């Protein structure tokens, strides 16, 4: 019922983990790789190894979780080592996504011109969300340096690639990154990651409850499904068809999937439901959407796929 | 316990409700005048009378709340007039805050100019989450247009001034609104207006639940308190000490209040949980604070006030 095709690669289910959650490790991958998962994406690497930030950085909260990880893994070279060796074992239906996040704009084109270079068949992910001038805000939020970027990277990067987005809260920017996005030969966009710069308070205490940044982290989880499946429907109605999407955010439950599809989104991503959760969550929410399908008598998402109707 | 002192005045607790929700009428806000609202705030006024958008336009949800009224309001005069009468009564301790919104930038000048010229000696605000050019983001996301808009302001109004803020997620953002504002001889800071362009979806009807913006509205509540929460202490600890704070977002218990104090804020103001309870929550949310207080051995707000702690 939920089988998927996306990137010209068939999956059998549309859900993967989120980058960042249960992927820094050969053994998260292969516990993703042995779980219901359709797919599944490694950690966002940078060229060297990174411990990342002091503890405590990652926090559950009882409607999300807040995070500051600082990028921490195990370094490019050992992430694609590993899917180039998986890549020739052909036990896995669908290919793995490998994500990327340069400490800076040459660690990415480094880092893109590897992948071109290897064999990798799979698909990429650039985070956009990464680090950017000193006085500058994430890459994401400069559309000047993100079109500057992307026009570098398409003079030499022919193979699948996807950019991992920040939210967006207004429509004029949606409408500027769609325009910048849309030149483009884009395999997908993925909305969204965190909500940044939140910040938890513990009352009884008196303190944030993260180490780093004073407190303030991403913001992931209920928290932010309302602003998650705005941007997956606003530029699913702005992007040429040839861009699909990936839905990213606040996704615990077959209906929250439900509603991202309904908004456009191809593939889902579960970051803070799968940090809680663990593996297992892929069963479960995989048969709480067929549920839900089966109730409404759909055989496939096709059925109501994007058909979210506006009042 | 809860006296406080803002913008030079007295009030008799920190709590307001926010602009646009129980302050459309002279009703509402001589209900607001007999509750236990340490001060209140009007509906951002244009300077014609408004209708606003095609209902439904604002629903309640489970952890907040969705709109998209579309400023209705009953125009410019009717406020003014309302707020030079209750003026002459002396029947409130503390000033009324008077809300403008635009849909110009001509248009908020003329209401200042108004408002400097008029007797009114109570404090103004100016929501820069007001409409602007078509291809352009809202005002206070246009850095440029922001500070252009603000010295023409300052070129005449003496008057005690505040401007209220959508969420920022950057912390570059933060950097350059607080070097931008930082410049001013502005009364306070007023964060956050609602989290700009959520969406929220009823999975069985598979539609939106709001009829303008295709469903897309502004989100309130428990969603956005991490950010609210986020906004007014960045700006705590980047603002001149000049310029005050006022806390907006998610507010709903003592302890909401609390976390909003700690960091940094001085005035606080209820919008969804005040629309859902109506004026009877400020008598609750009062006690709640001063058992909290009472509990940690506080007499007064400035035990804690800013005292947010780092790990
Ligand atoms: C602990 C943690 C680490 C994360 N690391 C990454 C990362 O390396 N790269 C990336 O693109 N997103 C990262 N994210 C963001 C997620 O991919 C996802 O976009 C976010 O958590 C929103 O989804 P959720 O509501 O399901 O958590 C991380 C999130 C968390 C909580
Ligand atoms: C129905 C509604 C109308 C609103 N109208 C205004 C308005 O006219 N001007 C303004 O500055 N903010 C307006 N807001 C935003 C609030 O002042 C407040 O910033 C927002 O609701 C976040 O606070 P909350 O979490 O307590 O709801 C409105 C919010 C709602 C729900
Ligand atoms: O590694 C991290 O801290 C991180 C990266 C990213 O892109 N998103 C997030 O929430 N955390
Ligand atoms: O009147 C509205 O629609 C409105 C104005 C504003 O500033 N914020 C909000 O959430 N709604
Ligand atoms: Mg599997
Ligand atoms: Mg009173």
């Amino acid at each position: 019922m939920l089988n998927t095709t996306f990137a010209n690669a068939k999956f059998a289910n549309p859900f993967m983990n989120a980058s960042g959650v249960h992927c820094m490790t050969i053994e998260d991958l292969e516990e993703l790789k042995a779980s219901q998962a359709g797919a599944y994406i490694t950690k966002s690497s940078t060229l060297e190894k990174r411990e990342g930030n002091p503890l405590p950085r990652y926090v559950d909260l009882e409607l999300g979780s807040i995070n500051s990880m600082g990028l921490p893994n195990l370094g490019f070279d050992y992430y694609l080592d590993y899917v180039l060796k998986n890549q020739k074992e052909n036990a896995q239906e669908g290919p793995i996504f490998f994500s990327i996040a340069g400490m800076s704009a040459a660690e990415n084109i480094a880092m893109l011109k590897k992948i071109q270079e290897s064999d990798f068949s799979g698909i990429t992910e650039l985070n956009l969300s990464c680090p950017n001038v000193p006085g500058k805000p994430q890459l994401a939020y400069d559309f000047e340096a993100t079109e500057k970027l992307l026009k570098e990277v398409f003079t030499f990067f022919t193979k699948p690639l996807g950019v991992k987005l920040p939210p967006y809260f207004d429509l004029v920017h949606f409408d500027i990154m769609a325009e910048i996005l849309n030149q483009f030969p884009l395999t997908y966009v993925n909305s969204v990651n965190s909500i940044g710069n939140g910040l938890f308070i513990d009352p009884e205490a008196e303190s944030v409850v993260i180490k780093p940044e004073d407190g303030f982290g991403g913001i992931g989880g209920a928290y932010i499904k309302p602003t998650a499946l705005a941007n997956v429907r606003a530029f699913y109605t702005r992007l040429k068809p040839e861009i699909q999407i990936i839905g990213t955010g606040g996704i615990e439950t077959g209906q929250d999937a439900f509603e991202h599809l309904l908004c456009g989104a191809t593939m889902l991503q579960i970051g803070t439901a799968l940090h809680k959760e663990g593996p297992a969550i892929f069963d479960r929410i995989i048969k709480e959407l067929e549920e839900i399908m089966n109730q409404k008598g759909y055989q496939s998402i096709a059925d109501f796929h994007g058909k979210l109707k506006s009042l």
